[PDB]
C-alpha cells in the first residue's frame, strides 16, 4: 500500500518462498527460517556488528529449530539481526 | 541489499521519517510512533481483523507513550498490526 506497508508485504513475499516446508503455507519450521535468514539476510549478516546479538538470535534458534514461525515472529528476528548490523550507528569511523 | 534488505532498509528510512523528536534519530518516542503507524500504516489499520490485537497495541502504547522506541521496536510492531490485518487466513469466505 504506502511505501511502509509496501515493504512489509515484501517481507510476505519472502517468508512464503520458503513457507510451507512443514505443509501449513503461513507458517515455517525454526530450522527452516534459519536457511531464509542465511540466503536473504546474508548481507547483512556479513555487515554484522554485534557479534553477541546475532549469534544470541542463532544459536537460541538452532536448538528451536523443530518448533516454527508465522510472519510475525520471522520479521521480529529479521528486525533484531537488522539491528545487531545497524550498531555501527554509534561507531564514527 | 537483497530483496528482504531494501525491504529492510525501506523500513529504516520511513521510521526516520518521524523520529529525532527526542533528538536522536535513531529513536522516537512511543506516543509519536502512533503518528507514523497511522498514516504511513493507515491501510493496515483500515484493513484490520483482529480488533483485540490492534487495540492490544494501541492502549497499551498510549499509556506506555512516553517512553522510546528504536527500529527493532517499531518493525515489531509494524508486524504485529500486519499479522492484525492478514487473519484473512482464518477467515473461510
Amino acid at each position: 500500500g504506502s511505501e511502509l506497508e509496501t515493504a512489509m508485504e515484501t517481507l510476505i513475499n519472502v517468508f512464503h518462498a520458503h513457507s510451507g516446508k512443514e505443509g501449513d503455507k503461513y507458517k515455517l519450521s525454526k530450522k527452516e527460517l534459519k536457511e531464509l535468514l542465511q540466503t536473504e539476510l546474508s548481507g547483512f549478516l556479513d555487515a554484522q556488528k554485534d557479534v553477541d546479538a546475532v549469534d544470541k538470535v542463532m544459536k537460541e534458534l538452532d536448538e528451536n529449530g523443530d518448533g516454527e514461525v508465522d510472519f510475525q515472529e520471522y520479521v521480529v528476528l529479521v528486525a533484531a539481526l537488522t539491528v545487531a548490523c545497524n550498531n555501527f550507528f554509534w561507531e564514527n569511523s
